[PDB]
């Protein structure tokens, strides 16, 4: 049976799993939780996925309850010798370091800053330490890309997939003035067609979170490309 | 050439790593960077891994800078067709969704805990409030062990190396009497040969914790077994 995904598009990685299903054409049913409701607390949601978590995919008997555990399930069934998870073990492991990197280091600084602003309200958030925070992830990402154009290499990669939405979010609030080679990335990922699948979610997303904060992210920090304006 | 290890044994994903090598007895050079000094900031380990971070895995041109693709790199490399990261797709499909548990849900809240207390002092961390966080991830594992005595099924992987060490961690501070499958699980892993690669770095941690910390675990906590005792 075609695969079922339970999703709030507002979430980041809930984004990267629409690009990846937009950029491959494949066919799954939908399912919308609505994280700002607690539904993913509803008793079958939480039978399926306990750590009440999207996205969560289930595809036959196989429930998978992390964003980079689908894309890699759904790179091996609908791209299969594909290059967005390549064969080669080298290249493999590679993507699979920066799928962890965005899991391990710049989703839990994210999350952890818009989680704080959701549950305190922006008045009550250290911005100044989430700023550090989300700077240094900055850092580290134009460090990745100073020999190449795309997260793990010359050619895009489910890394690039998983990163680009959580970067869009925190872009929302925190500007790319100074990391110009993340920039370039940035805006060449908003010209891939898979990209209108980040859009319609990072938009809620932004409004959800001015309404829930009582606050406005700084107008100049997202950058909006004339593709995606 | 054969794998570099940088690591401090204190770490949980390290002792993950450490318990890997010992049970397929690989070859590996060992380097000891002090995170408690402060030694993930050296210059060469920070060019090296720019989330500075352990464990790091250097083996010939590849660069790991997280334990779940340490751990899949060493099994593909040194146990191929073996049972700790199955070949049957659906297996390991489950036993990735469980790394993925371990990272973004079970270290997540054992780290935001330990690092609070490291950096503020135990008398002023919120150990309620943890103690909810990391009592919710026990629910979640007591909920995995419910139909197989290991965590991604009948046989040891990867997934229980990667869940064991943290599990042990957070065990030092909160108890697993309500938790009994868990602690079944947690008991027969501890008659591994391999879990005395965690015995050490588990010890120095409680220490190192309960000085800087500036407090004691509750000795009632941590469950001991002969073997391990
Ligand atoms: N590592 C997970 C993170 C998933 C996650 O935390 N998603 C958030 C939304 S961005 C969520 O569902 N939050 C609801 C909750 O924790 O109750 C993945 O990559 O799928
Ligand atoms: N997701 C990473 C987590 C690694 C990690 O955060 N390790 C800690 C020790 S438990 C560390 O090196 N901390 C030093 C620092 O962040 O400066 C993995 O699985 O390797």
């Amino acid at each position: 049976p075609k695969p079922i995904l339970y999703y709030d598009e507002r979430s980041p990685p809930v984004r990267s799993c629409l690009m990846l299903i937009k950029l491959l054409d494949i066919d799954v049913e939908l399912r919308f939780v609505n994280l700002f409701k607690g539904e993913q607390f509803q008793k079958d949601f939480l039978a399926l996925n306990p750590q009440h978590s999207v996205p969560t995919l289930v595809h036959g008997d196989l429930v998978l309850t992390d964003s980079h555990a689908i894309l890699i399930h759904l790179a091996e069934k609908f791209d299969e010798g594909g290059s967005l998870w390549p064969q080669e073990h080298a290249e493999r492991m590679k993507v699979l370091n920066l799928l962890l990197f965005e899991c391990s280091f710049l989703f839990r600084r994210d999350s952890d800053f818009m989680s704080a602003t959701v549950r305190q309200g922006f008045a009550n958030v250290d911005v100044a330490h989430h700023e550090r925070k989300l700077t240094e992830a900055y850092i580290i990402m134009e460090r990745y890309l100073e020999n190449s154009d795309f997260m793990a290499g010359p050619q895009l990669t489910l890394a690039d997939l998983s990163i680009v939405t959580t970067l869009s979010t925190v872009n929302l609030m925190f500007p790319l003035s100074q990391f110009p080679r993340l920039r370039r990335w940035f805006t060449a990922m908003q010209q891939l067609d898979a990209y209108e699948a980040n859009c319609s979610g990072l938009e809620k997303l932004r409004q959800t979170m001015e309404s829930v904060g009582s606050f406005q992210f700084p107008s100049s920090s997202a950058v909006v490309t004339e593709k995606v304006e």
